[PDB]
């Protein structure tokens, strides 16, 4: 009778001994900036919810990016602003340096720290075994920070984690997906992109946590050393899960969705089909041999897992063998 329930192995209840201020972001009281104080010099991308723009701040003559955000959702802004708020000045954790209106528009803006990002897909060929080990401690010094202030991302992914190379600086950036974690709260599982959404997000357990970004990061990780992006290719939502279910194999899906008596959804009764457990060395080849190890796949069976509570949370997994030489 319903689906059981189920709460974070960690940082379960740092929401629950702060005032409501900290995570009540609906009554968070934003202040805008007046624009006029930076000057739009390129364009750097167009996305889904933003558009972002490198430009020069007239106050200290330093580049900064600015955000211009779609205004589709107020209390998805005051959420984005509440938690980069929160976690500024954390540990590989984007910088939001202002909040900016344009006084024309009054269309909302986020001023962020400049980050000369390399991009992955040319990062990829240069990457080393030391440097996949180094940046995935980088991004678990952010997690494990966000994670202690009560904070999911719920949409680690490549494009989300911009690093200079040349400087060795990593930054986790757009929160616009990100929650506070409260124990039994039942949350949207519409987050994340396909690739690295979670299998609880795709047989809809809505009482997930911070777990959900362990599973991420493990997909990150596995497309990392295996030299295959996306490592879980996906055509829609329901393939996603199917495509999992290709690696991890049947058997230990229906134990997860028995664990939790979740009810899975009737447009898996075509697709799923019966695929056996497979070996992490399978995907071993001459092309990504050089970064494969023995403690490499042994932390990647860590975190890909699809039961949430049996996944090695970021404080864990910074003290696996994998983090030694670093
Ligand atoms: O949301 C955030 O917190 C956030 C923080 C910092 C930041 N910095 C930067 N972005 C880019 C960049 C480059 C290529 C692109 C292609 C398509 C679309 C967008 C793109 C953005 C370069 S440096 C961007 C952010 O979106």
């Amino acid at each position: 009778s319903g689906p059981v329930p189920s709460r974070a192995r960690v940082y379960t209840d740092v929401n629950t001994h702060r005032p409501r201020e900290y995570w009540d972001y609906e009554s968070h009281v934003v202040e805008w900036g007046n624009q006029d104080d930076y000057q739009l010099v390129r364009k750097l991308g167009r996305g889904k919810y933003s558009e972002v723009f490198e430009a020069i701040n007239i106050t200290n003559n330093e580049k900064v990016v600015v955000k211009i955000l779609k205004p589709v959702k107020k209390k998805k802004i005051k959420r984005e602003i509440k938690i980069l708020e929160n976690l500024r000045g954390g540990p590989n954790i984007i910088t939001l340096a202002d909040i900016v209106k344009d006084p024309v528009s009054r269309t909302p803006a986020l001023v962020f720290e400049h980050v000369n990002n390399t991009d992955f897909k040319q990062l990829y060929q240069t990457l080393t075994d030391y440097d996949i080990r180094f940046y995935m401690y980088e991004i678990l010094k952010a997690l494990d920070y966000c994670h202690s202030m009560g904070i999911m991302h719920r949409d680690v992914k490549p494009h989300n984690v911009m690093i200079d190379h040349e400087h060795r600086k990593l930054r986790l950036i757009d929160w616009g997906l990100a929650e506070f974690y409260h124990p039994g709260q039942e949350y949207n599982v519409r987050v994340a992109s396909r690739y690295f959404k979670g299998p609880e997000l795709l047989v809809d357990y809505q009482m997930y946590d911070y777990s959900l970004d362990m599973w991420s990061l493990g997909c990150m990780l596995a497309s990392m050393i295996f030299r295959k992006e996306p490592f879980f290719h996906g055509h829609d939502n329901y393939d996603q899960l199917v495509r999992i279910a290709k690696v991890l194999g049947t058997e230990d899906l229906y134990d997860y969705i028995d664990k939790y008596n979740i009810e899975l959804d009737p447009r898996f009764n075509d697709i799923l089909g019966r695929h056996s457990r497979k070996r992490w060395e399978r995907f071993v080849h001459s092309e990504n041999q050089h970064l494969v190890s023995p403690e490499a796949l042994d932390f990647l069976d860590k975190l890909l897992r699809y039961d949430h509570q049996s996944r090695l949370t970021a404080r864990e997994a910074m003290e696996h063998p994998y983090f030694y030489t670093v």
